[PDB]
């Protein structure tokens, strides 16, 4: 009934452009964790789990 | 980067078992609208768009 | 009263809404909650009043 | 002050959390928002305090 939201991660986007980050735990409908980021223009993208980039994105959004 | 969350709809579930319903507009990452329902036990399922069932689920959750 | 929607809002541009989640009342929230997510990822609590969320759900279903 | 997280909470079972969304501050919300979604679909606003959301994000990443 449900699959993963993200097909492939991305590496390049400006942390300034990010308004929202959702962290989704692995579940019955997706074997891997997911990192969905929403941008000012409505564009949604996926981040890499094995990178410190998500750590940078998160640390910024909270600092705002 | 993103696909649809729901693969196939469902027809049978008890409206009593439903705690949350999310209505997702069609977008660049999914050609069709989506109706995701969350249940007390954590189970998530998709509803049918061409049915009055979603109308029943929604009308109940608000009445609660 | 430990709800997501303490104060609630009536003014929003329906075209800016990408999703609407209806969360049911419970021991922790006296009322149902209408959470709308906008294009920019932000969220706001919709007034449970009638014609507001009526038109929205249909515009999400087009 | 028309935020999702007016009042905020500190007591939640991390195993009950299925997702955590960080919404950034803006002209409409003075602070960033930590919205946690539980197994039963409900949502609660997490305290922006340190060790609460630190352990959670990692438990979501296992
Ligand atoms: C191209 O060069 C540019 O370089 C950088 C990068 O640009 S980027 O950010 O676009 O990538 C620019 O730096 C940014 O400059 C500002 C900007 O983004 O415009 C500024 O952003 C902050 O302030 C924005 C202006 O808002 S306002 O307060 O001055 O009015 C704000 O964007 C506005 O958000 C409001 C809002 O959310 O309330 C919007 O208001 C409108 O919608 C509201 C909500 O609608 S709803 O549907 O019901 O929900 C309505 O209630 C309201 O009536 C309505 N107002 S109206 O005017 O339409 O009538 C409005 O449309 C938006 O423009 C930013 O909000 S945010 O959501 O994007 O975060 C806000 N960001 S903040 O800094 O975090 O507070 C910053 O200086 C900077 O943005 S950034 O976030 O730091 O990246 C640079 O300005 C620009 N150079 S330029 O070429 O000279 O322009
Ligand atoms: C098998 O036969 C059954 O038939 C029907 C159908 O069952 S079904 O609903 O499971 O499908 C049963 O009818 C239901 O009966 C009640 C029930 O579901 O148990 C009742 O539901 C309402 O009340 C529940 C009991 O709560 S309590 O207030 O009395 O304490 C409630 O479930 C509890 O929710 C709380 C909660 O959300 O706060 C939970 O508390 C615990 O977690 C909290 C939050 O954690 S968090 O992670 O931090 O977020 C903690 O804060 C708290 O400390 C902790 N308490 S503790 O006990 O663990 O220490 C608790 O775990 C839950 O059990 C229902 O909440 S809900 O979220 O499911 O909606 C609530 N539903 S409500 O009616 O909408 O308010 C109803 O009568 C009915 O449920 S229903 O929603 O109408 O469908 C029937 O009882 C049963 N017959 S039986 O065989 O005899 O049992």
């Amino acid at each position: 009934d449900l699959q993963c939201l993200c097909v492939k991660t991305t590496s390049q986007v400006r942390p300034r452009h990010i308004t929202s980050l959702e962290v989704i735990k692995a579940g019955p409908h997706c074997p891997t964790a997911q990192l969905i980021a929403t941008l000012k223009n409505g564009r949604k993208i996926c981040l890499d789990l094995q990178a410190p980039l998500y750590k940078k994105i998160i640390k910024k959004l909270l600092e705002s």
